[PDB]
């Protein structure tokens, strides 16, 4: 692929400013992208964008391939008059999202009414284009949506066996019963692809290229999942015989039992990786570039048989990582795919990624607490410069909070690796400008921050916490919180470390 040398930013859409209770794909979203256009950045980063379920986390997707309905913009159907909106008591500054639960769906559902009734036949014909186009997935996603609703929320795997099954006549009866809602989920669709094809059109007027994300594995509760149980290790009941996961391995003593359903990859090969293809093909309508969450798991996998109730006594298995990559560079004429390869890796999964050009990444977060060997310091950066550098993930604290609770050896290597690099500060508060200053110093081709350490916020602002169980996926911008100001900095930064 070869990137250029330069920065971005990373925010998820939830997180922008604007009215009605969480960030959408609007004026907000275009606000951002002028802004980063004017601050010299070349790269938008987002978590994965599929609709969410319990949790509200986006590495849990009901669908592949849908989009998430929560990131809507309700604005343009009101000012065409499909639906009245009234706020019903949202904070802002946080998503509520069962508030928005709630709220959204009802709204959603209006809209879809007043649409049937007033959209005027050009509009109904692209509505109808999409949902001929995107049949071979969207049939299945938008049963399993009504089919859930339907059923008061329970998995699939919980549903009458007839239908759990997928039972030809069940199915047909189910479609005719549930054609409104079907048609419903539909028109969600339509309208978060057509809003997202509106930003990526300007964001790529704007000179800007979009990151997107998704995880290795899908979700358990998820319509593909229901629809090609034989991608799957399933028993007759639908539910997993062994789970995803990481062993314990001398930094954990328990490791960790994720619940993943796995794939029988001997399947997906015998299919010409028919799945990970269209996936990519999906992903790449929305993205120019796709991060694979635990990339590991393309070279070999922690098996945990599901009875299990920790990881501990796993086995790793072989994945055909390298056949896998082979055929996408076949099918796509180049890999567009970053490396998430955090956390120990094996030679064998560092040749995989290098064979086929992928950038990896580095978190600056993680680099003082031993040592001058440490990988995430600059000086050991490859000489390629092909990685990402971060000062944190979403999965990390604002780079403030963690300075605030980051322990006395590392916040004094810090201020010593810094200073040698010619970056000193007098307040916590300079902290997060001080290692984003690290990172664009450093040969990392790429430098992607998190917008609330441009913002220098503390833990408040942090997106997700793991292991807390409320309380993440929520935090967003204010009204004018990002500033002019804060772009020149970013572009003066930029200047000086070689990245507009
Ligand atoms: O008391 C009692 C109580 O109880 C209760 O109550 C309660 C409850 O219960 C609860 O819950 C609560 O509630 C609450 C809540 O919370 C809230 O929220 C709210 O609610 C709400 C909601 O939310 C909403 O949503 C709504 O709801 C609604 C909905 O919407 C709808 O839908 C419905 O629902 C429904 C549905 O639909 C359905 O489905 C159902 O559901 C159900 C179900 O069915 C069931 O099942 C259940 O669920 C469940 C499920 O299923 C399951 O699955 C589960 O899930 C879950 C889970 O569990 C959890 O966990 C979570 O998950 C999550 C998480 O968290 C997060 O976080 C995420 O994650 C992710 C992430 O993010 C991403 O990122 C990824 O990550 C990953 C990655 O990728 C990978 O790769 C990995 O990584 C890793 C690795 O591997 C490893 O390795 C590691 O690494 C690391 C390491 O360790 C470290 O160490 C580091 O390292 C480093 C270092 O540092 C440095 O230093 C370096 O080193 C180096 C050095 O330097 C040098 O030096 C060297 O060294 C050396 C030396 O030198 C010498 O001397 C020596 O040696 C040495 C060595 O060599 O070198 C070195 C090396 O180089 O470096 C290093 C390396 O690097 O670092 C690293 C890195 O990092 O680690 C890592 C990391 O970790 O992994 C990762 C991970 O981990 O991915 C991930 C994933 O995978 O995400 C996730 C997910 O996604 O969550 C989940 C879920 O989500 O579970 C569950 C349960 O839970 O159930 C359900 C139900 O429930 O049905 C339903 C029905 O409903 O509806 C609804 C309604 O109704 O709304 C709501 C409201 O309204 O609220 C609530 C309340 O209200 O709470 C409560 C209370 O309050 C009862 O109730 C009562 O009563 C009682 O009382």
């Amino acid at each position: 692929m070869e990137l250029p040398r330069a920065f971005g930013l990373l925010l998820h859409p939830t997180s922008l400013p604007g009215p009605y209770g969480v960030g959408v794909l609007g004026r907000e979203a275009r606000d951002f992208l002028r802004f980063l256009k004017e601050a010299g950045g070349r790269y938008w980063q987002v978590l994965p964008l599929g609709p969410t379920g319990y949790g509200d986390s986006p590495y849990q997707s009901f669908s592949a391939f849908a989009g998430n309905p929560y990131l809507i913009d309700l604005r343009p159907l009101a000012e065409r008059g499909y639906v009245r909106l009234e706020d019903p008591g949202f904070p802002q500054g946080r998503v509520d999202y069962g508030l928005l639960y709630a709220w959204k769906w009802p709204a959603l559902k209006e809209a879809f009414r007043g649409f049937k009734e007033k959209a005027s036949p050009e509009e109904r014909e692209a509505f109808a284009a999409f949902r001929e186009r995107e049949a071979w997935w969207l049939e299945d996603y938008a049963l399993f949506m009504a089919l859930k609703g339907a059923h008061g929320g329970l998995p699939w795997n919980r549903w009458p066996l007839p239908l759990r099954k997928r039972e030809e006549k069940a199915l047909r009866e189910a479609k005719s019963a549930l054609a409104e809602e079907v048609a419903f989920h539909a028109f969600t669709q339509w309208l978060f692809f057509r809003q997202w094809g509106a930003l990526k059109a300007e964001a790529e007027a704007l000179g800007i290229r979009i990151i997107g994300d998704m995880p290795i594995f899908v979700a358990e509760d998820s319509a593909e999942v229901w629809a090609h149980p034989e991608w799957f290790h399933l028993d007759e009941e639908g539910r997993p015989t062994v789970v995803a996961g990481v062993p314990p391995d001398y930094f954990s003593e328990t490791g960790q039992r994720w619940g993943n359903p796995l794939y029988r990859w001997d399947v997906l090969e015998r299919e010409g990786f028919s799945f990970w293809i269209r996936r990519l093909e999906k992903a790449l309508e929305l993205f120019h570039l796709v991060r694979i969450a635990h990339f590991r798991g393309f070279e070999a996998y922690w098996e945990i048989p599901a009875s299990c109730p920790t990881a501990v006594e796993g086995r790793w298995v072989k994945a055909p990582g390298e056949k896998l990559f082979q055929k996408i560079q076949e099918v796509f004429g180049e890999v567009p795919v970053l490396a998430e390869d955090l956390g120990v890796i094996t030679p064998e999964v560092e040749a995989l990624r290098d064979r086929f050009g992928l950038p990896g990444m580095k978190v600056l977060q993680f680099a003082f607490d031993n040592g001058m060997e440490n990988p995430f310091l600059p000086h050991n950066y490859p000489a390629h410069g092909r990685v990402v550098v971060y000062t944190g993930t979403h999965n990390n604290d604002t780079t403030l909070g963690w300075y605030r609770t980051a322990t006395p050896h590392e916040k004094a290597f810090m201020a010593r690796y810094l200073a040698d690099w010619g970056i000193t500060f007098r307040e916590e508060e300079e902290v997060p400008w001080a290692l984003m200053h690290l990172g664009m110093k450093s040969v990392a081709r790429l430098a992607v921050y998190p917008v609330q350490d441009v913002l220098a916020l503390g833990s408040e602002a942090r997106m997700n916490y793991p292991g807390r169980p409320s309380g993440n996926w929520a935090w967003r911008l204010l009204p004018g919180e990002l500033s002019p100001e804060h772009g020149a900095r970013l572009r003066a930064m930029a200047e000086a470390t070689e990245r507009l």
